[PDB]
Protein backbone atom coordinates (compact mmCIF):
# COMPACT_ATOMS: atom_id res chain seq x y z
CA UNK A 1 0.00 0.00 0.00
CA UNK A 2 1.65 3.30 -1.01
CA UNK A 3 0.17 6.84 -2.52
CA UNK A 4 0.58 8.02 -5.72
CA UNK A 5 1.08 12.33 -5.14
CA UNK A 6 -1.72 14.01 -7.32
CA UNK A 7 -0.47 16.44 -9.57
CA UNK A 8 0.18 19.74 -8.14
CA UNK A 9 -1.96 22.07 -10.80
CA UNK A 10 -4.76 19.15 -10.89
CA UNK A 11 -4.95 19.26 -6.76
CA UNK A 12 -4.92 23.29 -6.88
CA UNK A 13 -7.81 22.98 -9.52
CA UNK A 14 -9.83 20.74 -7.13
CA UNK A 15 -8.89 22.39 -3.62
CA UNK A 16 -10.09 25.70 -5.53
CA UNK A 17 -13.18 23.78 -6.72
CA UNK A 18 -14.21 22.42 -3.51
CA UNK A 19 -13.58 25.64 -1.76
CA UNK A 20 -15.79 27.57 -4.40
CA UNK A 21 -18.93 24.74 -3.35
CA UNK A 22 -18.04 25.42 -0.11
CA UNK A 23 -18.72 29.17 0.19
CA UNK A 24 -21.60 28.52 -2.26
CA UNK A 25 -23.08 25.88 0.03
CA UNK A 26 -23.54 28.32 2.80
CA UNK A 27 -24.71 31.79 0.09
CA UNK A 28 -26.04 30.04 -3.13
CA UNK A 29 -25.54 33.90 -5.09
CA UNK A 30 -21.57 34.53 -3.66
CA UNK A 31 -19.49 36.80 -6.09
CA UNK A 32 -16.55 34.89 -6.74
CA UNK A 33 -13.16 36.68 -7.55
CA UNK A 34 -11.47 34.15 -9.35
CA UNK A 35 -7.84 35.37 -8.44
CA UNK A 36 -9.50 36.60 -4.98
CA UNK A 37 -11.18 33.49 -3.65
CA UNK A 38 -9.73 34.49 0.09
CA UNK A 39 -12.52 37.97 0.19
CA UNK A 40 -15.32 34.89 -0.34
CA UNK A 41 -14.08 32.92 2.88
CA UNK A 42 -15.94 34.78 5.23
CA UNK A 43 -19.08 32.52 3.97
CA UNK A 44 -17.82 29.46 5.54
CA UNK A 45 -17.82 28.47 8.88
CA UNK A 46 -15.69 29.89 11.36
CA UNK A 47 -14.38 26.34 11.77
CA UNK A 48 -13.65 26.01 7.68
CA UNK A 49 -11.98 29.44 7.59
CA UNK A 50 -8.54 28.99 8.68
CA UNK A 51 -8.16 25.47 7.25
CA UNK A 52 -9.41 27.14 3.80
CA UNK A 53 -7.01 30.52 4.03
CA UNK A 54 -3.99 28.13 4.90
CA UNK A 55 -4.81 26.42 2.03
CA UNK A 56 -5.08 29.56 -0.24
CA UNK A 57 -2.42 31.12 1.42
CA UNK A 58 -0.49 27.73 0.36
CA UNK A 59 -1.10 27.41 -3.08
CA UNK A 60 -0.06 31.42 -3.53
CA UNK A 61 3.32 30.64 -1.92
CA UNK A 62 3.90 27.58 -4.26
CA UNK A 63 2.51 29.39 -7.23
CA UNK A 64 5.48 32.11 -6.59
CA UNK A 65 7.90 29.50 -5.88
CA UNK A 66 10.82 28.22 -7.90
CA UNK A 67 9.88 24.52 -6.41
CA UNK A 68 10.26 21.24 -8.96
CA UNK A 69 6.65 20.17 -9.89
CA UNK A 70 7.14 16.87 -7.44
CA UNK A 71 8.29 19.37 -4.57
CA UNK A 72 5.18 21.47 -4.62
CA UNK A 73 2.78 18.72 -4.81
CA UNK A 74 4.82 17.03 -2.14
CA UNK A 75 3.77 20.06 -0.07
CA UNK A 76 0.25 20.81 -1.35
CA UNK A 77 -0.66 17.18 -1.00
CA UNK A 78 0.99 16.93 2.21
CA UNK A 79 -1.33 19.88 3.15
CA UNK A 80 -4.41 18.38 2.22
CA UNK A 81 -4.24 15.00 3.57
CA UNK A 82 -3.23 17.18 6.86
CA UNK A 83 -6.34 18.92 7.27
CA UNK A 84 -8.31 15.86 6.26
CA UNK A 85 -7.07 14.21 8.71
CA UNK A 86 -8.00 17.41 11.13
CA UNK A 87 -11.29 16.66 10.38
CA UNK A 88 -11.60 13.65 10.71
CA UNK A 89 -10.23 13.94 14.71
CA UNK A 90 -12.99 16.58 14.95
CA UNK A 91 -15.77 12.96 14.78
CA UNK A 92 -16.02 11.24 17.38
CA UNK A 93 -18.49 8.46 16.65
CA UNK A 94 -19.70 9.00 12.94
CA UNK A 95 -18.34 9.10 9.45
CA UNK A 96 -16.31 12.15 8.77
CA UNK A 97 -18.23 11.49 5.00
CA UNK A 98 -20.90 13.69 6.62
CA UNK A 99 -18.75 16.78 5.91
CA UNK A 100 -18.73 17.73 2.14
CA UNK A 101 -15.29 18.98 2.45
CA UNK A 102 -14.14 16.55 4.17
CA UNK A 103 -15.48 14.34 1.38
CA UNK A 104 -13.79 16.65 -1.25
CA UNK A 105 -10.41 16.26 0.02
CA UNK A 106 -10.92 12.37 0.14
CA UNK A 107 -11.59 12.86 -3.87
CA UNK A 108 -8.77 15.51 -4.64
CA UNK A 109 -6.30 13.53 -3.25
CA UNK A 110 -7.93 10.43 -5.03
CA UNK A 111 -7.62 8.20 -1.65
CA UNK A 112 -8.42 4.39 -1.94
CA UNK A 113 -7.87 1.45 -0.69
CA UNK A 114 -4.64 0.63 -2.69
CA UNK A 115 -3.72 4.37 -3.08
CA UNK A 116 -2.81 5.62 0.24
CA UNK A 117 -0.03 7.00 2.81
CA UNK A 118 1.84 4.55 4.05
CA UNK A 119 3.95 5.15 7.18
CA UNK A 120 7.24 6.49 5.11
CA UNK A 121 5.17 8.36 2.55
CA UNK A 122 3.71 10.33 5.77
CA UNK A 123 6.59 10.93 7.01
CA UNK A 124 7.99 12.34 3.86
CA UNK A 125 4.74 14.55 3.23
CA UNK A 126 4.41 16.09 6.62
CA UNK A 127 8.42 16.36 6.97
CA UNK A 128 8.43 18.24 3.72
CA UNK A 129 5.44 20.08 4.45
CA UNK A 130 7.19 21.32 8.04
CA UNK A 131 10.06 22.07 5.89
CA UNK A 132 7.82 24.61 3.38
CA UNK A 133 5.94 26.16 6.65
CA UNK A 134 9.53 26.79 8.60
CA UNK A 135 10.78 28.38 5.16
CA UNK A 136 7.57 30.91 5.68
CA UNK A 137 7.74 31.99 9.64
CA UNK A 138 11.83 31.95 10.45
CA UNK A 139 14.70 33.62 8.70
CA UNK A 140 16.59 30.48 6.63
CA UNK A 141 13.76 28.76 7.80
CA UNK A 142 15.65 28.49 10.85
CA UNK A 143 14.06 29.28 15.03
CA UNK A 144 17.71 30.35 15.86
CA UNK A 145 17.05 33.36 13.25
CA UNK A 146 14.27 34.52 14.41
CA UNK A 147 10.94 35.70 12.81
CA UNK A 148 10.42 37.26 9.14
CA UNK A 149 8.77 40.73 9.62
CA UNK A 150 6.34 39.52 7.05
CA UNK A 151 4.46 36.37 8.37
CA UNK A 152 1.89 35.33 5.14
CA UNK A 153 0.58 32.66 7.97
CA UNK A 154 -0.46 35.43 10.66
CA UNK A 155 -4.00 34.31 9.74
CA UNK A 156 -6.74 34.51 12.18
CA UNK A 157 -7.35 31.37 14.51
CA UNK A 158 -4.81 30.09 13.13
CA UNK A 159 -1.53 29.38 14.45
CA UNK A 160 1.64 28.30 12.53
CA UNK A 161 3.79 27.36 15.21
CA UNK A 162 1.36 24.86 16.52
CA UNK A 163 1.31 23.26 13.39
CA UNK A 164 4.86 23.05 12.41
CA UNK A 165 5.40 21.52 16.13
CA UNK A 166 2.48 18.95 15.51
CA UNK A 167 4.01 18.14 12.04
CA UNK A 168 6.82 17.46 13.62
CA UNK A 169 5.69 15.45 16.76
CA UNK A 170 4.00 13.20 13.67
CA UNK A 171 7.66 12.96 11.58
CA UNK A 172 9.19 11.87 14.61
CA UNK A 173 6.18 9.30 15.54
CA UNK A 174 6.18 7.76 12.02
CA UNK A 175 10.52 7.63 11.91
CA UNK A 176 10.33 6.14 15.67
CA UNK A 177 8.11 2.92 14.11
CA UNK A 178 9.81 2.62 10.93
CA UNK A 179 12.87 2.13 13.08
CA UNK A 180 11.09 -0.13 15.12
CA UNK A 181 9.09 -1.86 11.96
CA UNK A 182 12.91 -2.60 10.51
CA UNK A 183 13.90 -3.90 13.88
CA UNK A 184 11.21 -6.29 13.82
CA UNK A 185 12.02 -7.60 10.39
CA UNK A 186 15.34 -7.68 10.95
CA UNK A 187 15.19 -9.84 14.07
CA UNK A 188 12.36 -12.35 12.86
CA UNK A 189 13.80 -12.75 9.18
CA UNK B 1 26.81 29.90 26.48
CA UNK B 2 28.18 27.98 24.05
CA UNK B 3 30.45 24.49 23.37
CA UNK B 4 33.60 24.22 21.18
CA UNK B 5 34.54 21.22 19.84
CA UNK B 6 37.01 19.70 20.43
CA UNK B 7 40.09 18.82 17.71
CA UNK B 8 39.16 15.29 16.69
CA UNK B 9 43.03 13.91 16.85
CA UNK B 10 43.37 15.45 20.26
CA UNK B 11 39.58 14.04 21.42
CA UNK B 12 40.75 10.35 20.01
CA UNK B 13 43.95 11.10 22.15
CA UNK B 14 42.34 11.92 25.41
CA UNK B 15 39.52 9.53 25.32
CA UNK B 16 42.31 6.61 24.66
CA UNK B 17 44.59 7.85 27.74
CA UNK B 18 41.55 7.43 30.05
CA UNK B 19 40.30 4.19 29.00
CA UNK B 20 43.89 2.90 29.50
CA UNK B 21 44.05 4.64 32.66
CA UNK B 22 40.29 2.57 33.34
CA UNK B 23 41.58 0.00 32.75
CA UNK B 24 44.70 -0.05 34.93
CA UNK B 25 42.71 1.11 37.46
CA UNK B 26 41.11 -2.84 37.76
CA UNK B 27 44.65 -4.01 36.77
CA UNK B 28 48.42 -2.51 36.72
CA UNK B 29 49.22 -5.18 34.94
CA UNK B 30 47.31 -4.52 31.86
CA UNK B 31 49.38 -5.21 29.07
CA UNK B 32 48.17 -2.96 26.12
CA UNK B 33 48.53 -3.31 22.52
CA UNK B 34 48.26 0.10 21.18
CA UNK B 35 46.73 -0.92 18.34
CA UNK B 36 44.24 -2.82 19.91
CA UNK B 37 42.83 -1.70 22.86
CA UNK B 38 39.19 -3.43 22.34
CA UNK B 39 41.08 -6.15 23.39
CA UNK B 40 41.84 -5.17 27.43
CA UNK B 41 38.44 -4.49 27.49
CA UNK B 42 37.51 -6.90 29.48
CA UNK B 43 39.29 -5.58 32.38
CA UNK B 44 36.78 -2.79 33.08
CA UNK B 45 33.37 -3.30 34.89
CA UNK B 46 30.76 -5.03 32.91
CA UNK B 47 28.97 -1.37 32.83
CA UNK B 48 32.10 0.36 31.16
CA UNK B 49 31.94 -2.19 28.76
CA UNK B 50 29.73 -1.68 25.96
CA UNK B 51 30.74 2.56 26.42
CA UNK B 52 34.43 1.71 26.11
CA UNK B 53 33.53 -0.51 22.69
CA UNK B 54 31.35 1.91 21.67
CA UNK B 55 33.19 4.70 21.47
CA UNK B 56 36.73 3.19 19.99
CA UNK B 57 34.64 1.82 17.24
CA UNK B 58 33.41 4.99 16.65
CA UNK B 59 36.84 6.02 16.88
CA UNK B 60 37.79 2.78 14.35
CA UNK B 61 35.14 3.62 12.17
CA UNK B 62 35.89 7.34 11.39
CA UNK B 63 39.52 6.85 11.37
CA UNK B 64 38.19 5.14 8.29
CA UNK B 65 35.89 7.40 7.22
CA UNK B 66 36.18 10.20 4.38
CA UNK B 67 34.38 12.93 6.45
CA UNK B 68 36.26 16.30 7.34
CA UNK B 69 37.71 16.85 9.95
CA UNK B 70 35.06 19.31 11.90
CA UNK B 71 32.22 16.20 11.04
CA UNK B 72 34.51 13.64 12.65
CA UNK B 73 35.04 15.78 16.01
CA UNK B 74 31.29 16.67 15.87
CA UNK B 75 30.56 13.08 15.95
CA UNK B 76 33.27 12.21 18.76
CA UNK B 77 32.70 14.85 21.07
CA UNK B 78 28.39 13.80 20.64
CA UNK B 79 29.10 10.54 21.48
CA UNK B 80 31.57 11.28 24.76
CA UNK B 81 29.27 13.78 25.59
CA UNK B 82 26.18 11.40 25.29
CA UNK B 83 28.16 9.01 27.11
CA UNK B 84 29.15 11.59 30.30
CA UNK B 85 25.49 11.83 30.25
CA UNK B 86 24.49 8.42 30.68
CA UNK B 87 26.75 8.44 33.68
CA UNK B 88 25.60 11.29 35.42
CA UNK B 89 22.07 9.74 35.03
CA UNK B 90 23.33 6.79 37.22
CA UNK B 91 24.06 8.99 40.20
CA UNK B 92 21.01 9.61 41.98
CA UNK B 93 22.22 11.78 45.01
CA UNK B 94 26.00 12.89 44.80
CA UNK B 95 28.58 14.05 42.49
CA UNK B 96 29.14 11.83 39.05
CA UNK B 97 32.45 12.94 39.57
CA UNK B 98 32.85 9.96 41.89
CA UNK B 99 33.69 8.26 38.68
CA UNK B 100 36.90 8.84 37.39
CA UNK B 101 35.78 8.03 33.96
CA UNK B 102 33.13 10.84 34.00
CA UNK B 103 35.95 12.91 34.93
CA UNK B 104 38.17 12.34 32.36
CA UNK B 105 35.19 12.83 29.68
CA UNK B 106 34.51 16.70 31.48
CA UNK B 107 38.37 17.06 31.29
CA UNK B 108 38.53 15.37 27.46
CA UNK B 109 35.85 17.82 26.36
CA UNK B 110 37.26 20.85 27.63
CA UNK B 111 33.86 21.57 29.46
CA UNK B 112 33.45 24.40 31.89
CA UNK B 113 30.85 27.35 33.19
CA UNK B 114 31.28 29.39 29.90
CA UNK B 115 32.24 26.31 27.48
CA UNK B 116 29.44 24.31 27.49
CA UNK B 117 26.37 23.13 25.29
CA UNK B 118 23.25 25.32 24.62
CA UNK B 119 20.35 23.07 22.89
CA UNK B 120 21.18 24.24 19.92
CA UNK B 121 24.85 23.14 19.86
CA UNK B 122 23.31 19.27 21.66
CA UNK B 123 21.05 19.67 18.48
CA UNK B 124 23.69 19.55 16.06
CA UNK B 125 25.78 16.85 18.20
CA UNK B 126 22.97 14.55 18.81
CA UNK B 127 21.91 14.43 15.43
CA UNK B 128 25.49 14.03 14.20
CA UNK B 129 25.54 11.13 16.06
CA UNK B 130 22.15 9.50 15.46
CA UNK B 131 22.93 9.96 11.30
CA UNK B 132 26.66 8.47 12.21
CA UNK B 133 25.31 5.24 14.05
CA UNK B 134 22.42 4.91 11.31
CA UNK B 135 25.04 5.43 8.58
CA UNK B 136 26.39 2.56 10.83
CA UNK B 137 23.12 0.22 10.81
CA UNK B 138 21.38 0.65 7.96
CA UNK B 139 21.91 0.16 4.25
CA UNK B 140 22.02 4.31 3.02
CA UNK B 141 21.67 5.20 6.85
CA UNK B 142 17.71 4.18 5.72
CA UNK B 143 15.92 1.54 7.87
CA UNK B 144 13.18 1.36 5.30
CA UNK B 145 16.21 -0.60 3.20
CA UNK B 146 16.84 -2.75 6.01
CA UNK B 147 20.09 -3.91 7.54
CA UNK B 148 23.70 -3.84 6.77
CA UNK B 149 25.38 -7.35 6.64
CA UNK B 150 27.85 -6.64 8.79
CA UNK B 151 26.80 -4.57 12.39
CA UNK B 152 30.25 -3.02 13.23
CA UNK B 153 28.33 -1.62 16.57
CA UNK B 154 26.65 -5.07 17.86
CA UNK B 155 28.37 -5.29 20.71
CA UNK B 156 27.42 -6.94 23.81
CA UNK B 157 24.75 -5.18 26.53
CA UNK B 158 24.48 -2.56 23.80
CA UNK B 159 22.08 -1.71 21.20
CA UNK B 160 22.60 0.75 18.85
CA UNK B 161 19.02 0.86 17.66
CA UNK B 162 17.83 2.26 21.65
CA UNK B 163 20.52 4.64 20.96
CA UNK B 164 19.11 5.65 17.78
CA UNK B 165 15.75 6.31 19.07
CA UNK B 166 17.03 7.59 22.00
CA UNK B 167 19.51 10.02 20.15
CA UNK B 168 16.11 10.64 17.90
CA UNK B 169 14.43 11.66 20.88
CA UNK B 170 16.28 14.32 22.58
CA UNK B 171 17.01 16.04 19.26
CA UNK B 172 13.25 16.04 18.65
CA UNK B 173 12.78 17.48 22.12
CA UNK B 174 15.73 20.01 21.81
CA UNK B 175 14.11 21.31 18.56
CA UNK B 176 10.67 21.77 20.31
CA UNK B 177 12.29 23.64 22.90
CA UNK B 178 14.22 25.61 20.25
CA UNK B 179 10.87 26.42 18.38
CA UNK B 180 8.92 27.60 21.76
CA UNK B 181 12.19 29.85 23.06
CA UNK B 182 11.79 32.10 19.59
CA UNK B 183 8.36 31.82 20.14
CA UNK B 184 8.46 33.39 23.68
CA UNK B 185 11.34 35.99 22.83
CA UNK B 186 9.07 37.20 19.16
CA UNK B 187 6.03 37.99 21.25
CA UNK B 188 7.77 39.27 23.81
CA UNK B 189 9.83 41.78 22.11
Amino acid sequence: MSFELVAYEKLKGSIRESIITLIKSHNEKAKIIEDKLEYSVKEVSRERQPQVLVLLKTIELLDNSSKEPEDKARVLNALAYYIRDQIAATYKYTSPDNSDFYKSLTISLDLNKDNNPNREDLADMYSALEKFLRSHVYKNSDPRKGYLDKQPFAIKHYSVVDDILELSDRVHKLRHEIIIAARDLHLLQ
